[PDB]
């Protein structure tokens, strides 16, 4: 999840001319072109065609000026095209200028200039400056790709939101990697580091620094086994044993054999 930004900085149509060779509204007069800009974003093309759908998204500006201008809480000279898919890095950018004419009709003949640029851009880079010269107009503009908050990587598809609750305990680093908080481990940082010395063959923990023993083991580090209940002069090696000392017998090692 991310967005593509284009910042228009300059545009010149000295003659007040459209691409078809007519005046917008001796020179071309004084009723100037009422200029606005469209941005088409589509797949990368070896040969860039004017036709084709904007399969990556599109945008437009309001009318910004007459024949020539620079720019300069909503910026009219900035086109933002959000996207959900993974950013493919390579792309075709088509930028068109238009005269608006106060007519509910879609008159295509009102096109001023069309420029294009096939290339590669990553979110890591910042504003790339692009200069264009057509038969009519000269454009100057910057472009940028940014990931939304908690999205990372060159595709803007790697997700990481910090979390400290029922499902995990971690922050995020520069590149979207989970950094487990003090006392947690595992790929999703939901697995706790038990206190040190805890034999984890027979121990476990829900909370960092804890170690409770499996059935049949005991002790602080859960490294000591549980003798058969009632065992007197006997000891344990594996749980539930009662191995007698010398001259002692019985199930509980309580019978004097001397
Ligand atoms: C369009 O121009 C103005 C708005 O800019 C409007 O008042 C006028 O009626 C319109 N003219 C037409 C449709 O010829
Ligand atoms: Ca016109
Ligand atoms: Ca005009
Ligand atoms: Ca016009």
């Amino acid at each position: 999840m991310g967005y593509f930004e284009l910042q228009l900085s300059a545009l010149r149509n000295v003659n007040g001319e459209l691409l078809s060779g007519a005046c917008c509204d001796g020179g071309c007069g004084h009723d100037e072109c009422d200029t606005y800009v469209r941005v088409c974003l589509k797949e990368y093309q070896a040969k860039v065609t004017p036709t084709g759908p904007c399969s990556y998204g599109h945008g437009a500006t309001p009318v910004l000026g007459g024949n020539s201008f620079y720019l300069p809480d909503q910026d009219p000279g900035l086109v933002v095209i959000p996207f959900q898919f993974a950013w493919p890095r390579s792309f075709t950018l088509i930028v068109e200028a238009w005269d608006w004419d106060n007519d509910t009709t879609p008159n295509e003949e009102l096109l001023i200039e069309r420029v294009s640029h096939a290339g590669m851009i990553n979110p890591e880079d910042r504003w790339k400056s692009l200069h264009f010269s057509g038969h009519v107009a000269h454009l100057e503009l910057q472009i940028r790709v940014r990931c939304d908050e908690n999205y990372y990587s060159a595709t803007c598809n790697k997700f990481c939101r910090p979390r400290n609750d029922f499902f995990g305990h971690y922050t995020c680093d520069q590149y979207g990697n989970k950094a487990c908080m003090d006392g947690w481990m595992g790929k999703e940082c939901k697995e706790a580091v038990c206190k040190q010395g805890c034999n984890l063959l027979h121990g476990g923990c829900t909370v960092p620094g804890e170690c409770r023993c499996s059935y049949g083991w005991q002790g602080r580090f859960c490294d000591e086994c549980v003798p058969y209940p009632g065992c007197v002069h006997g000891s344990c090696v594996e749980p539930w044993q009662c191995n007698c000392e010398t001259n002692w017998g019985g199930l509980l090692c309580d019978k004097d054999l001397n």
